[PDB]
């Protein structure tokens, strides 16, 4: 298969992970002060989001830094060709969930970016749809000024010796909003003010490199049932930003639509074009769909995505969107026989992704709401259109996987068994996967998070251990192609 480790480097002993115990509506104000890290939703925020970058020889990682105590921003550069990790520790400290420190967010991601035009690095964090409010709010006034949270360098920060990669690369907040002198969180990408409330209330910061070298980002406002893509372009000349511009818009059935939406998906740059492919949640409540329904995609002629949007086949979309009717591609619902109201659960376990042999392919997971009925059913599905086919190949002979990635000619399934990665590859355009890779020996990962490119994984793992510092290690794995 051709798939083999090329290189495992530890780059810190103690990243920031929640041990403690998981609270809900109930419990949340009253979370544990003892040593361990109680937490909202899930366990990881470290080696989790968008945290790891290659760059010319360099690898670039940010994470948390370790100790309930500590938690830190930190930022990690690589040199692959000298071995040698030099960090950044940065003042701001996760500020868990709603603002309470004691509660571990795992929406909280480091977003990352390196500008191949400029050398600037880019970090967007610690975010979760916070907004401006005072002390009635949600978030009890906890983010006024610093409801969005960007840092950045100096143009050629990427490329300094180690001695010189340091914060003092990184450019202050010294606007009217001004926390202090040690604020290096900027409430803009575009520097300028005026636009604040277009970064309000978002989560999940995402970058993608352009063709030309031209770095995008997008992020999600809003969730559940009422939601929408923004995304954004880096102008390396002037070294800022644009604003936000939305994929769809937000409050669908106030813009035309029967029913407000959700999206639960990615947009991706690939084969040279912004795209998008989703799963919506409908806010309807009566019909057999409890959670998610659909799939969904679409791509952009536009070199920036502002505008000439097209679904799967070549017909033209609203744009921004109203009706996700106009990007539908399948109904995974369809493959279980249930039909009375929320009856059908579609949650996990889907992705997407186009080959550079224009394959379409979608992976997604289908099962009964009610897990105790007789009649059980659940299911997992690829989904997948040849580069010269006309229509879909849609098939449940398949065990299903949280994330589907390509390369060259190949497809991949990329994850951890029992603690330790493994790769199952398959052609671009077909169903065939078998496992070519898995690791055997050696320490254990608890999670982690994957970077294509250069034909290599890059996964950047968290060692499994107890407690709330745990070590952080980059595996380059070469895929074979
Ligand atoms: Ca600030
Ligand atoms: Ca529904």
């Amino acid at each position: 298969s051709g798939v083999l480790l090329e290189s495992q480097t530890k780059i810190t002993d103690g990243a920031l992970h929640f041990d403690g115990k998981k609270l809900n509506h109930n419990t949340f104000e009253n979370p544990s002060k003892s040593q361990a890290y109680d937490y909202f939703f899930g366990r990881n925020i470290s080696a989790h989001g968008d945290a790891v970058k290659p760059y010319k020889h360099f690898v670039f990682m940010t994470w948390y830094k370790g100790g309930k105590e500590e938690r830190n921003v930190m930022l990690s550069r690589f040199n692959t060709k000298t071995g040698v990790v030099k960090t950044i520790q940065f003042p701001h400290r996760h500020t868990g969930f709603r603002g309470d420190p004691l509660v571990g967010e795992s929406h909280n991601t480091i977003g990352l970016a390196v500008s191949p035009l400029n050398g600037t690095i880019h970090m967007v964090y610690d975010m979760h749809a916070y907004v401006d409010d005072d002390e009635t709010g949600r978030f009890k006034g906890r983010f006024v000024d610093d409801f969005f949270r960007y840092s950045f360098s100096v143009a050629g920060a990427a490329d300094v010796p180690d001695d010189e990669f340091t914060l003092e690369q990184f450019v202050k907040d010294t606007s009217e909003l001004s926390q202090g002198a040690d604020d290096y969180k900027h409430l803009t990408m575009t520097g300028n003010l005026q636009d604040k409330e277009n970064f309000s209330a978002l989560t999940y910061p995402k970058f993608y490199t352009s063709d030309d070298g031209e770095l995008l980002h997008y992020m999600r406002w809003g969730g559940n049932n009422n939601g929408a893509y923004y995304f954004n372009k880096y102008d390396a000349k002037n070294q800022k930003w644009t604003r936000f511009t939305p994929f769809n818009h937000k409050d669908q059935k106030t813009h035309g639509n029967a029913y407000n939406w959700g999206l639960y998906g990615q947009m991706k740059y690939i084969n040279g074009k912004l795209r998008v492919g989703f799963q919506q949640r409908s806010a309807n409540n009566d019909d057999r769909f409890k959670y998610q329904n659909g799939v969904y995609y679409a791509y952009s002629d536009h070199p920036d995505g502002l505008g000439n949007w097209k679904n799967v086949d070549g017909e033209d979309m609203t744009w921004p969107l109203v009706n996700s009717d106009e990007i539908k591609i399948f109904e995974p619902g369809d493959y279980i026989d249930h039909t009375a109201p929320n009856s059908v659960h579609i949650v996990t376990g889907f992705d997407w992704t186009v080959t550079e042999n224009d394959d379409v392919h979608f992976i997604t997971h289908v099962r009964s709401t009610d897990t105790k009925r007789s009649d059980y059913k659940e299911v997992s599905i690829h989904a997948f259109k040849p580069a010269n086919a006309v229509d879909f190949t849609i098939t449940t002979d398949f065990t299903g996987a949280d994330s589907i990635y390509t390369s060259g000619d190949s497809i991949f399934i990329i994850g951890l068994k029992n603690g330790y990665p493994f790769v199952e590859k398959a052609k671009g355009g077909s169903n065939d996967f078998e496992v070519v890779y898995q690791q055997a020996s050696g320490v254990k990962f608890d999670h982690g998070t994957i970077h294509i490119e250069n034909g290599k994984a890059y996964y950047y793992l968290m060692e499994k251990g107890a407690g709330n510092a745990l070590p952080l290690h980059l595996q380059v794995i070469d895929l074979g192609v």
